[PDB]
């Protein structure tokens, strides 16, 4: 009867593949067909595309995690102005281009988790620590390092962080400026890397020149960093459990098609995961006002280590 089109920003990656599954096995628990299909690589084209082709075939909803803020606002316009339901995940549109965000979660609790995974790792009062991710201009991982820092200064006063350098989403690249920073560095006590290149990058490149008791903590992917927690380089890391994250995004779609959207404030019980709320999208850094808008934060995110790493499979 109803459509719903789950589109990440690439597939052949395990990430979305999963979030793909979740999304699909939600739709089958609703009595939904779900669609799964993206662009075989990451780029705005690649999604419009699709979006225009789901909207002209009928599709009921789209949920989409948008490889960028604005470019795809056009096409979701045009979606919503025809009556489509249209929400992201992972990576957020402009506001305005989409009614819900199935968000991770907001810069504050991301930086925290950064800042706490350090201090569960770092021994020294006076501990040197060096920030490595994408790039200076990379909004979402930026917006994590802002707060990540802040938390360091009000509550760690005593570290130092010694250098912030940049991978470029490029794993060349990365693993380049790893090993630069550990050979510059080594009295360093812990590498903070929220980009899921620049962390494999700095564990290898830690492998690769036989540095020992580094803390290397931020936030990848389960089968891309096991191998570094089997060595014992990297013993926790981050992120969310992406499944989940699909599926609470055809939950919400769901809602929105049996015509009780949620303002900001109200609360939507999904089964094995609990209550998720609608909440500002000030949050994130981007003030919005309208009914029937705003964010919708995953109840928990994840810390990987050697204990749980095994029941994750992306």
């Amino acid at each position: 009867a109803e459509r719903i089109a789950f589109i990440p920003k690439l597939v052949g990656v395990g990430f979305f593949t999963s979030g793909g599954n979740g999304a699909q096995e939600a739709g089958k628990a609703l009595g939904i067909d779900v669609t799964y299909d993206g662009p075989t690589e990451p780029s705005v084209s690649g999604q419009v595309q699709l979006v225009n082709n789901f909207v002209n075939q009928g599709y009921d909803a789209i949920i989409v995690s948008a490889v960028s803020p604005d470019g795809l606002c056009p096409a979701l316009k045009r979606a919503m102005q025809r009556g489509v339901k249209i929400l992201t995940w992972d990576s957020d549109t402009k506001p305005e281009c989409r009614s819900y965000y199935i968000n991770q979660g907001t810069p504050k609790q991301l930086g925290s988790m950064l800042v706490e995974m350090a201090a569960h790792q770092v021994d020294k009062e006076k501990a040197k620590v060096a920030f490595f991710y994408s790039s200076p201009t990379v909004t979402d991982q930026n917006q994590w390092v802002k707060e990540a820092k802040a938390k360091i200064s009000q509550e760690h006063p005593g570290w130092e962080i010694v250098t912030t350098q940049f991978g470029y989403n490029d794993a060349t690249k990365s693993l380049q400026t790893a090993e630069g920073i550990i050979k510059a560095y080594p009295d360093l006590d812990a590498i903070i890397a929220p980009d899921a290149n620049a962390l494999p990058a700095a564990a290898q490149a830690a492998e690769n020149l036989k540095r020992n008791n580094l803390a290397i903590v931020g936030f990848s992917t389960p089968n891309v960093m096991r191998p570094y927690v089997q060595r014992g380089t990297v013993k926790e890391f981050g992120l969310w459990d992406v499944v989940q994250q699909g599926k609470i995004s055809v939950y919400v779609a769901n809602a929105l098609l049996k015509n009780m959207p949620m303002n900001v404030g109200d609360s939507l019980d999904i089964p094995g995961i609990g209550k998720v709320t609608v909440s500002p999208n000030s949050e994130q850094g981007y003030h919005y006002e309208a009914k029937g808008n705003g964010i919708v934060l995953l109840p928990e995110r994840v810390i990987f280590n050697k204990d749980n790493i095994d029941k994750y499979d992306f």
